[PDB]
DNA sequence: TGAGGTAGTAGGTAGT
């Protein structure tokens, strides 16, 4: 809807840049030996770092704000095994105009460097990047959570500085990998060099003797680090096998004593609370923004106000107009089919719980379809017969199994599902001390169960620019060269697609198959596809996919999503509403997807239209709606669009169960929710 | 396993 509201950003306008800042000093750079085309840019950057002061790369040369003789006009740096001799020559001043995209960038680069150079000269504070930490929030054996704020400072076309401030924490590991393991914690997924910044993937530990491991040189693992003086101050422990994130499938030996665990919120199981109420955070933010302008000398800050547009509330329906997915059990659903469900009471009496058996019929009646509820009489004990039962039952048309068991132990949960999966039957689990009085649990269970059986419970109705929206998920990696999985939404259809090595191949392969399955279920290829991916993924991993789409005349729109750190939104006067769309920049925009995002403060999505020609408003609209299109959880909507939310589960479970691939589970069957 | 939000994590052809 055009012109509805205004909101406060996580931003603050500050004093304008003085004339001297608008005309930084330009420094000429001389490298010896002369570099190679693609090696100039890095080297330059590196030099701007060595020279010190507030200086950055500008073209083939440099630009600084600090005077020529504060800077290190001469020096040397060794990049990639080759040592160079740099030499700077002050070649006067040169003005820049923030109203030019080109020069504007140099000005914002300059700003960021200033923000951290001024910042770095502050007592009582740890500065990691463009972030500041001033207090200990929580601390335990081997770890500590720091409290601060992540900042950013750039220049506005208006010509003034602009500070972005969002208070946040930092999980720190204060001990080596060896020490940490020695405490009984599980192996960390990520680990970094005790001696520098480099991080790797922790694969295994090894019984291998550090003194036996021979390296490509004929030198010894232990000796190698010993020869680098890394064993002077640290005790190397055992042999840790690590992997370089750029090639996770090539093992690299290493020592646990020289590695530090990269702790994630998960590694600290059980209790610190890192959230913050929207009104508290908004306060801490203002007190940090003011703190900076004072000590930094950027002027008093003024909270930025931006235009916001409320998108229309999604009209989602089953057979009838519904409000939450769960209302489809009473009113009936969108697309019904003949489906046979099986029961697996694997600890109890036997027999379908009165109300479920009632609710089931209750829904198909309101839908008008044939329902056949069978029973599975077997057990993990009687394996051979258990499979005999599964093989028989599925052959009878059973398409989904509702496993009614007491709180299972993880390991056996995957085991059970896995066995069920292999011989063709998805499975929904509902713990067994069941009370009919709790219709939030079994309704959700029935909701998933039906999804797993391949029944569309709800769909949308609108004039969306995309006929198909497919989101991609590469696990928690930043490249599709490891795994990757996909989920599309479309007659509404919900299909999943798994890997059948170059990343661009993986992507065009998740995409093609999605197009093929879609062509089978809809008899047609889509006119336009909406591509949704996680922002922290090179956009080049989609180059091949885009050429293919164009090559077959299929319209598209690539949109990167930023789950965390996209900024925050505060109401000027009133409340925040769902689907609040905040245009924000060239091609980017913020989208608030869930209003009651909790005990802390809502985290809006940050989207970037990287390819295609569709109004940002058009996209926002569809993307916000895809949000209410998620089958499970018929009482709460996902922050992310069904496509991205489903791909995340599709990946998580593909690893939970470690499934290589499924012959058939008809792709309409959402086994992973 | 009923499900979701807030929160933080990957720094934002050598090396071992
Ligand atoms: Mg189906
Ligand atoms: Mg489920």
């Amino acid at each position: 809807h055009l012109g509805k509201t205004e909101v406060f950003l996580n931003r603050f306008a500050l004093r304008p840049l003085n004339p001297e800042e608008l005309r930084p000093w330009r420094l000429e750079v001389v490298l010896d030996p002369p570099p190679g085309r693609e090696e100039v840019y890095p080297l330059l950057a590196q030099v701007a770092r060595r020279a010190g002061g507030v200086t950055v790369r500008m073209g083939d040369g440099l630009a600084s704000w600090s005077p020529p003789e504060v800077l290190v006009l001469e020096g040397t740096l060794a990049r990639m095994g080759q040592t160079y001799a740099y030499r700077l020559y002050p070649k006067g001043r040169r003005p820049l105009d923030p109203k030019d995209p080109g020069e504007r960038s140099v000005l914002s680069a300059l700003a960021r460097r200033l923000l951290q150079e001024r910042l770095r000269r502050l007592e009582g504070v740890w500065v990691e990047g463009l972030a500041v930490y001033r207090r200990e929030h929580a601390r335990g054996p081997g770890w500590r959570v720091l409290g601060g704020a992540v900042l950013d400072l750039w220049v506005s076309d208006s010509g003034a500085f602009l500070l972005e401030v969002d208070p946040a924490y930092r999980i720190l590991c204060e001990m080596s990998l060896e020490a940490w393991l020695a405490q009984g914690h599980p192996l960390p997924k990520r680990v970094r060099n005790a001696y520098d910044r480099r991080t790797w993937e922790l694969l295994r530990l090894g019984e291998e003797d550090p003194k036996e491991l021979p390296l490509p040189g004929g030198l010894s693992l232990l000796d190698y680090h010993a020869s680098k003086g890394r064993l002077q101050g640290r005790e190397g422990g055992r042999v840790a096998w690590v992997a370089d994130p750029k090639d996770p499938r090539k093992p690299i030996p290493h020592l646990t004593g020289l590695l530090v665990p990269v702790l994630t919120l998960e590694d600290l199981h059980e209790s610190l609370a890192l959230s913050l109420p929207w009104e508290e955070r908004r306060r801490r933010t203002r007190e940090i923004a003011s703190w900076i302008g004072r000590r930094l000398g950027l002027g008093t800050p003024e909270a930025v106000r931006a235009q916001a547009y409320r998108l229309s509330i999604p009209k989602l329906m089953g057979r009838r107009a519904v409000s939450k997915p769960a209302d489809a059990l009473r009113v009936g659903f969108y697309r019904a089919q003949e489906t046979a469900l099986a029961l697996l009471r694997l600890d109890g009496a036997q027999g379908w719980p009165e109300f479920l058996r009632r609710a089931l019929l209750r829904a198909f009646g309101a839908s008008g379809a044939s329902l056949r509820l069978h029973t599975l009489h077997a057990h993990p004990s009687q394996g051979l017969a258990f499979r005999e039962a599964l093989r028989k039952a599925k052959e009878e048309g059973v398409q989904a199994v509702l496993v009614l068991t007491p709180p299972m132990a993880w390991e056996d949960r995957n085991r059970l599902k896995a066995l069920l999966l292999r011989e063709g039957l998805p499975s929904q689990i509902l713990n067994v001390p069941l009370r009919e009085e709790e219709r939030h649990r079994w309704e959700n269970a029935l909701l998933g169960l039906l999804a797993k059986a391949g029944l569309q419970v709800v769909a949308l109705s609108g004039a969306y620019p995309a006929e198909l929206a497919v989101g991609f998920d590469a696990g928690g990696r930043e490249s599709f060269r490891f795994g990757g999985a996909a989920c599309a939404v479309g007659g509404g259809h919900l299909l999943w697609t798994l890997p059948e090595r170059i990343p661009q191949e993986v992507v065009w392969d998740l995409l093609e198959e999605t197009l093929w399955a879609f062509r089978r279920k809809a008899g047609r290829l889509p006119s336009r596809v909406l591509l949704l991916r996680d922002g922290r993924v090179p956009q080049d991993e989609f180059a091949l996919a885009l050429e293919a789409l164009a090559r077959e005349g299929i319209a598209y729109d690539l949109v990167s999503v930023r789950k965390s750190g996209g900024g925050r939104v505060y109401p000027v006067q009133g409340r925040l509403a769902d689907g609040l769309y905040v245009p924000l920049e060239d091609k980017t925009f913020l989208l608030l997807t869930v209003h009651r995002d909790f005990r802390g403060t809502p985290r809006p999505l940050k989207l970037v239209h990287e390819a295609g020609d569709t109004p940002l408003e058009a996209l926002a609209h569809q993307i916000f709606h895809l949000t209410r299109l998620y089958p499970a959880s018929g009482f709460a909507f996902p922050r992310l669009p069904a496509p991205l939310h489903l791909a995340d589960r599709l990946v998580k479970e593909v690893g939970r169960l470690g499934i290589r691939h499924l012959k058939e589970v008809d792709r309409e069957k959402l086994f992973f929710v």
